[PDB]
């Protein structure tokens, strides 16, 4: 089983290509979830799976982001030791009450946060399109060619893998079948 | 050389001191219950000479563990207390996070008490249980030592059972044991063991 599901917002759950931080202003389109993103959180909240956000962005650009999933889950409550100290990922997983670690995942498209993640004895899924090792936002990604986008991909995958992640799929739409691999892992025997 | 443990957790009462949890008999601080358990003041002279960065937790009124942890405190980290007690993980994490570990990796809790015990295993922390000292043996020095070799023997593979029932990775006698058993579970992680 998973006891809970802990998810990056900027780059991750909104704001494709992690424009957010780019600015100290807001801005409206930074709010957009990202591919997959809508129909993988209908199947969590169905679920009743518990699941908090975590990003380190100031309250004043993380609120507007998030106003998509507010009615889905919480914020996890901020550690004062910040990434990638494992606190943020403990802190979460309490405000969640879980009951243990084991099978707890992080899901995120930032270095940072996966070393938080990883750190911390979590599961890790990487995002390869959408977080700041991609960096474009949605119009800029739709205007690079298949080979283009295919070598970002490619790029930020081994990167991410580098990292000790522990699965990286695309995109948020791919959630679910990248979930149900991480649970075969585990029926084999496997730990983070 | 083998892994290397970035901290360590340590129950206070039926652990470090208070042999045979005798703090839970009375809401008042008795000065006997301070004693160090056998084999402790060994055990911690090495891991202090070393620098190995320890707390210790437990779930005391602080009346108690105040008191109780005079024989401790001039090094070691007092855990602050979690909202969500015993068996959830809080109580472990929140240990490590006042000691700054970076990695929850080679972490370890040892305690006696399976409570305890079953919050280091929910958290995801190798574990060492103790047969002598703990809440399911419950005895005072006194007690035990009027019982015969038999009936002490017969004591610790009872409560040495028990613990490797909750999934306890290694259980020791007493804190004497304690370098040569985390010798034992470095050696493990070396063969690719977590917990
Ligand atoms: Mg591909």
């Amino acid at each position: 089983t998973f006891p809970a599901l802990l998810f990056g917002l900027s780059g991750c759950l909104v704001d494709f290509g992690a424009q957010a931080a780019t600015s100290d202003t807001p801005d409206d389109e930074h709010a957009q979830l990202t591919p997959g993103a809508q129909n993988a959180l209908k199947a969590l909240r169905d679920q009743g799976m518990p699941c908090a956000w975590i990003d380190e962005l100031p309250e004043a650009l993380s609120t507007p982001l998030a106003a998509p999933v507010n009615d889905w889950m919480i914020a996890a409550p901020r550690p004062t030791a910040g990434w990638p100290q494992p606190d943020a990922c403990w802190m979460a997983l309490m405000a969640l009450n879980v009951s243990q670690l084991e099978g707890c995942v992080l899901i995120s498209g930032d270095p940072r946060l996966l070393q938080s993640g990883l750190n911390a004895g979590l599961w890790t899924i990487g995002l390869a399109s959408c977080g700041p090792l991609c960096g474009l936002s949605p119009s800029q990604w739709q205007a690079l060619n298949n080979a283009e986008r295919e070598q970002r991909r490619a790029q930020a995958t081994l990167k991410l893998y580098s990292l000790g992640v522990h699965s990286v799929i695309d995109h948020l739409g791919e959630l679910e079948s990248c979930l149900a691999d991480i649970a075969l892992r585990r029926s084999k025997g496997e730990k983070p």
